[PDB]
């Protein structure tokens, strides 16, 4: 109910946020060194 | 109440998701061409 579905929606975006940010870090290493 | 605060939390992650993904796209252009 509510919280667990809304929070599951938030956390799912948190998961791709994890992926994007990690992807950025990897790319910015090549656009870094 | 609930929805507007939970959804505001989701949408805020959606905002950085926008930034990360955009940042990835820019970086992957340099790690692309």
């Amino acid at each position: 109910g509510s919280m667990k579905q809304l929070e599951d929606k938030v956390e799912e975006l948190l998961s791709k946020n994890y992926h994007l940010e990690n992807e950025v870090a990897r790319l910015k290493k090549l656009v870094g060194e």
